[PDB]
């Protein structure tokens, strides 16, 4: 799957 980090 795909991953997104929004710091
Ligand atoms: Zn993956």
């Amino acid at each position: 799957g795909s991953n997104q980090n929004n710091f």
